[PDB]
RNA sequence: GACAAUUAACUAAAACCCCUACGCAUUUAUAUAGAGGAGACAAGUCGUAACAUGGUAAGUGUACUGGAAAGUGCACUUGGACGAAC
């Protein structure tokens, strides 16, 4: 899928007149273009020019041009990063991202990420799955390969996983729970409300909405009990964390609605009251390999109208600088 | 008397920055080597200028002169007189 955008509609092939000129407007504090940076990102050919586009993508965010870092500016930093090693830096720019700022929720996430299975990347792609969750996303079909990835190392670690990592799995299983094609789209989200549910009782309800966007209401375990009832319209772990509360700071609630360190019985008895019928009416990681095999027709159609739309965003973003050196 | 008159711009924006006046100059006041005036009065001195026709009627203007009041010329004044029939 490399050979579809790289007809770049040829421009100049130097950087050292240009990664100089991107600083002499920054000694005088003057804003720069969206298109002096694009000519700098389109001249990476080594590991060092990754850095010279990295130290200079530091300074476009911290500039008068806070925006006007295009979508096609972003991906030509990615699409030119996966040439050499594709190991650390494009992972790093979403690790920091606050002085780097890409937020690529398009098929441009997919082009970096689907390369990472070829090097299998368990401890490297451990974090980008956590840190593509730092944006709200998922009208594109990349919801499946995400939850295909998270169940690969979920069974690998059987711990509390961190002070913070367990609630990230819940957000990396709840907000990916838009796969309504099967009972899996409600039984994955069954687990998604589940492992948010324990920690607030252990730690406090403020831990849910600390950095990533989930709602703040004490109803999370209840929402499973309303989507355990959506599989009844048409799995072992949730017993054991629940009984753990049945076994041996800023407050935001009022008083006839009691706290959920006093809501032990109805959280237990209702979990059996349909489990008795869940066995009456009608494994996790193997089937999504078939959901890899059966779904995802690989809609490159939205990519290829975008590259022409990037070409529709291309010329009129330079021919503005065509008049500006013939009207003087 | 100066300078600035630029980039950047699917949201719009960031950047803008000079200076030369003051000197025992300019204006009034205080202080003074020295010179001069006016006023006052515990007692001097030289005259006798004025007040009576003040012993040359007094005075004004002005000039000249003299220890000092003053003197005199020239022209005015009565704020002097001429004694009021012959
Ligand atoms: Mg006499
Ligand atoms: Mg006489
Ligand atoms: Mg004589
Ligand atoms: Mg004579």
């Amino acid at each position: 899928d490399s050979h579809k955008w790289e007809a770049r509609e040829k421009e100049h092939y130097c950087l050292a007149d240009l990664a100089s000129l991107m600083d002499k407007t920054f000694e005088r504090k003057l804003p720069v273009s969206s298109l002096t940076i694009s000519r700098l990102i389109d001249n990476i050919s080594s590991r060092e020019e990754i850095d010279h586009a990295e130290y200079y993508l530091y300074k476009f965010r911290h500039s008068p041009n806070c925006w006007y870092l295009r979508n096609w500016t972003i991906h030509t930093w990615i699409r030119q990063c996966l040439k050499y090693d594709a190991q650390d830096k494009a992972l790093y720019t979403l690790v920091n991202k606050v002085q780097y700022g890409i937020f690529p929720d398009n098929f441009t996430f997919n082009l970096l990420m689907d390369s990472f299975i070829k090097k299998e990347n368990y401890k490297d792609a451990l974090s980008v799955v956590f840190e593509v969750m730092m944006q709200e996303a998922f009208e594109v079909p990349s919801t499946q390969l995400l939850s295909l990835y998270v169940l690969f190392h979920c069974l690998a670690k059987k711990t509390d996983f961190s002070w913070e990592e367990e609630r990230n799995f819940g957000a990396s299983l709840l907000l990916p729970g838009l796969k309504q094609k099967n009972s899996v789209g409600f039984s994955s989200q069954l687990y998604g409300y589940a492992l948010l549910g324990k920690v607030e009782l252990q730690q406090g309800l403020r831990a849910v909405y600390h950095n990533m966007p989930l709602i703040w209401k004490p109803g999370y375990l209840d929402r499973a009990l309303q989507v355990m009832e959506k599989v009844a319209a048409s799995e072992a772990l949730d017993v054991l964390g629940a009984v753990l509360k049945a076994l041996t700071k800023l407050v935001e609630q009022l008083d006839i609605e009691e706290t959920e360190q006093s809501k032990l019985p109805q959280y237990l008895e209702r979990f059996k009251a349909l489990h008795s019928k869940l066995q009456a009416l009608g494994l996790t990681t193997q089937l999504v390999k078939e959901k890899l095999s059966t779904c995802e027709a690989e809609d490159i159609a939205t990519y290829e109208q975008n590259l022409q739309q990037w070409h529709l965003d291309l010329v009129q973003l330079i021919q503005r600088e065509q008049q500006q050196r013939e009207q003087a």
